[PDB]
C-alpha cells in the first residue's frame, strides 16, 4: 500500500534562518514571491480513475516559512493513490496545506494537461551576458567580484544569464533589471558563475544575489528574478524586487 | 570531478525481451529517444556552456542505458574544459554507443532552439475521459482479451494516464491498423501498470507486445513520452513499420 | 528512358537574395524538406518498387532544385533496375548533393510506414477566421508596417491562405518571440501574395525578411508547407536559431 | 485577371467510347463508382477573404460520361478568384455543374480541412500481392497474362497491389472475389503490363474488371484503384459485379 494523503509530510523551513546571515535590516529590502510549477501532480477520482494536472503555485516572500522541495514532492506523491471528490477539492486541500506550512496564503492553480498546448518556451527579457571572451579558473564564491562593479551612466537595463549553478547540482536562468549606474557585465558574470561550488536553497540563492547587487551597486530599483530546472518534478522561481510584486506569467524556460 | 565515461551503466535488452517470450528475431523496430535537459560543461577557457542534448539509442542495441548512471555520466562533463561543441558530441556519441553497444546519435542544442517552441500535445483521440470505476489496481494484460472486436480501422489514440514504479509518469500514443479496439479495455489494461515495476522502454515493449498478442492488428506503432528524472527523460519508440517517430517535441509534464 | 541524372536543373539562391537584400551572410538558416510521393524504380529482376522519398536541402546550398527538372529526373528511374533500395538512396544523395551544391540527406521509406500515419495541422492559432473584407489582390509588404506594436510575446501563429503562382497552395506557420503582431496585418500580408510569381523557397525567404524588418522579433521561425505539383512537394523552412523542423508530417491538402 | 467561375471548362467524355473496346454486353457487367478528392478546392468568400476546403465527389458509373481531370482541374480553378456568398452555394455548384457534366446527379462533399486533422493514411484490404521472387522484362500490354490464372480451390480472398502504373500514373489496386483461386504470379504480370499503356483510370479499372471476370470467371468480383492525384485532384474508380461503393475515401501511402 502505497501511502495516501498525508499533510505531515511538508516541511517548513523559516525564511529568517537564512536571511540571517545576509545580515539584513529590520524591514525587508525586497518584495516578491517564490512561484512554483508542479508538474507531476495526480490523484484519483471518487471512481478510482487517475487524473493528471499541472499545478502554479506562488508563496508570498513575506511568509514565514518557506517549503522545503523534497517534502513538497513527498506531499504532492501522496494523493497519487487517494481518491478525491472532484479538482476542486484538490485544488482547495492544497491552498489550505501549503498556506498552512508556509503561514500565508498560498496561491494555487490547478490546470489540465490541455491548458498547455500550444504554449510557448520562453526566454528571459533583455540581454544575455553570456557570450563573453574571459578565462574563469576559480568557481569558488566571492562576493567582493562585485567591488565597484557599477560605475557606469545611469541606465535601465535588463540582463539574464543561463549559468546559474549552485549544490547534486541545480540550474538556472537569471533575470536581473535595474535602474543605477550600470554595471560592469564581466563582473557580474564572474559573480552569478562563482555559486557553481556554493550550497544554499534557491530562494537564498536570489535573495543573495539582490542583497550583493544592492550594496556592492547601490541601484535605485532592482529585480532579481531565476528560474531553476526543476528536482523531483518540481520547480522553483524566486523572484525579489525593491519595487515589482510578481513576473507576468509562469511560463517555462528551455532546460525547464 | 571530472569526464568519466566509466560512469555509464549498460543494462540488456534481453533480460526484459526474455520475459515477453521475444525471439531475437524482433516483432518491432524502433528507438530510444532521449533528452538530456541539463548538459553542460566549461568551454576552452573555463566559462560554462549550457546545451539540450537529443539522444536516439537503436531499439537493437544490445543495451539500454541506465538512466541515474547517464546522470552521473552527464555530470561528469560539468567543471570539464572541453575544446568546442563539437568535442562534446564526439565524445558523448563515441561514450554513449560504446555503452549501448550501436551506434547512438546525438544533436547538441543551443537553448535558443527552444525560444517560442510550442508544447504538443498527442495525436488522435485521447481515451482518458470516461465514466468508469476501477476497483483494483494489479497489472492485468488480460484486459486485452477480446478487446479488438470491431471493424478494421486505422486510428490513433492516447492517454496521458500511464504510470509505473519513485513514481514514473507518462503519456502514450498507440497508432494501429486492424480490428477497432474498445478503448475501456484499453484505459484499463494502461491503467494497471500503475503499480507496476519495470523502465520505461520495457514498459513499451510489453505494451507493443501485449497489444499485438491480445489485438493482433495489421500494423502497430506505441510511442511513450515519459516526464524526467533525473535531469533526462526517455521517450521509447516501437513498431512494426517504422523506425523513428516523426516528431519529438515536448509534452505538458515533460 | 533509363536514368539520367542531368536532367536535374539548379537555381541558384543568389537570385532572389539579391532581390530581398541579403548579404551573402544569411539572417536565418534552415532548409527545405521535400516530399517526393512517386518515387519508383525497378528491383535487380525488373520488378516495380515504390517508396516516399523525404529529401532535405540545407539552406546554404548554393542552388535549389527546379521542380519540374526533378520530376523528370525521378521518372527516369521507373525503368532502371537498381541492385537494392540501398543502391537508389545512394545514387539519390549523389545526384542531388551535386545539383544543389551541398551534402543532401534523403530516406528512402517503404509505403507501409505511413499505414496508420495521421494528417496533422500546424500549431498554435490559425488567424484565418476573420471577418475582413480584401479590396484588392496586389501585394503588399507595406501592410506589416506597425503590425508588431503588442507586448512581448513568444507564441505561434499560422495560416492555411497562403497561394502564390498554375496557382500553388500552401499553409505557413510562424513562431517568434517580440512584440505581439497584428493578426489582422499578419493575414491581410500573406493573403496579398495570391498573384505574386515566386518559388516556394522565395516565398519563405520574403516572408522571414519581411517580418524581420517590419516588425523586429527578437527570434523567428517561418516554416511552410505547400501541396505538391508533379508529385512532389516542398517545405521550406527558415529560422533565425533553428537548422531544421522538429516535426515532418503531412496537412490535409498535401 | 484571373479567369472566374466558367462551367464551359468541364469536358464530358462518353463512357461508352472507351467501352466500346472492352465489347460488353447490352446491360453493364458491373456496377460502381467513380470517387474523387479535390485536394486544392478554394475560392473567395462575399467580402474577398480566400476560403479553402478539400472536396469529395462521386460518380456513378452508370453515368453517360466521365469528366475528363484536366478540364475539372481547370474548372475548379476557376473558383479560386470568385466570390460566393456561402460554402453551402458552392456545394450546390459543383453538384449542379459535375451532375450536367456527367449526365446523373453526382455526390459533393465540401469539408473544411480541421474535418481531415487525425485521419489516417490507409492501406488497402487482403494480402499484397506485390513480393514476389519473379523477373519481369517485358513491360507490354498482355491481358492474356491471365489466361488459366484462376485454377485452385474455390476460395473468397482479397488481394492488392501498389504497383499499378498506366498512362505516367500511379495507382494501388484492390481486388476482391470469389472464385476458383487466382495465380498471384499470372496476376502481378498482368497488372505490371500497364507499366506502358495508355488508358484513362476508370477504363483501366473496367479492363481489369471484364478481363478478370472472362479469364477467371469468379462468381463476384470487385475491382477497386486508388489513383495518386494529377493537378491536385485524385480518382479513386470502383467497380463490382455485387457492390455499390467502398466504405470510405481515406488516402492511401501516395496520395
Ligand atoms: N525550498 C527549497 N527546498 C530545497 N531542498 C533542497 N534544495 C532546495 C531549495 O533550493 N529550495
Ligand atoms: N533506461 C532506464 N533507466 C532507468 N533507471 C530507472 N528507471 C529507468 C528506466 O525507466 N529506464
Ligand atoms: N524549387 C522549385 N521549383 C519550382 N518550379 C516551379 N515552381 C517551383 C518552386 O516553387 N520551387
Ligand atoms: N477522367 C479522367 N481524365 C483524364 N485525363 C487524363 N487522364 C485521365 C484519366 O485517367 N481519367
Ligand atoms: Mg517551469
Ligand atoms: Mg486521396
Amino acid at each position: 500500500y502505497a501511502n495516501q494523503y498525508d499533510p505531515s509530510l511538508l516541511q517548513p523551513v523559516p525564511r529568517s534562518l537564512n536571511r540571517n546571515d545576509l545580515h539584513l535590516s529590520a524591514t525587508l529590502p525586497f518584495q516578491g514571491c517564490d512561484i512554483w510549477t508542479l508538474y507531476e501532480l495526480s490523484w484519483l477520482n471518487q471512481k478510482g480513475l487517475p487524473q493528471v494536472a499541472i499545478g502554479e503555485v506562488s508563496i508570498p516572500a513575506t511568509s514565514a516559512n518557506l517549503i522545503e522541495s523534497k517534502s513538497f514532492k513527498l506531499y504532492l506523491n501522496s494523493y497519487n493513490q487517494t481518491r478525491f471528490a472532484s479538482w476542486d477539492e484538490v485544488q482547495t486541500r492544497l491552498v489550505h496545506d501549503l498556506s498552512a506550512c508556509a503561514g500565508e496564503t498560498v496561491t494555487v492553480n490547478v490546470k489540465s494537461l490541455n491548458e498547455y498546448t500550444a504554449e510557448p518556451i520562453v526566454t528571459m527579457q533583455g540581454e544575455c551576458i553570456d557570450d563573453q571572451d574571459i578565462e574563469i579558473a576559480n568557481y569558488e564564491f566571492d562576493d567582493a567580484l562585485l567591488q565597484g562593479a557599477a560605475q557606469g551612466e545611469e541606465v535601465s537595463e535588463v540582463l539574464h544569464s543561463h549559468l546559474l549553478k549552485s549544490n547534486q547540482p541545480d540550474w538556472g536562468s537569471v533575470e536581473i533589471a535595474y535602474h543605477g549606474a550600470k554595471m560592469n557585465r564581466e563582473a557580474l558574470l564572474r559573480y552569478l558563475v562563482s555559486f557553481r561550488e556554493h550550497n544554499e536553497f534557491h530562494e537564498q540563492c536570489v535573495e543573495r544575489i539582490f542583497t550583493d547587487i544592492m550594496r556592492y551597486c547601490q541601484p535605485q530599483s532592482l529585480t532579481v528574478y531565476a528560474r531553476y530546472t526543476r528536482r523531483g518534478g518540481l520547480d522553483i522561481n524566486p523572484f525579489r524586487s525593491s519595487h515589482q510584486s510578481a513576473p507576468n506569467h509562469n511560463q517555462r524556460m528551455a532546460r525547464q
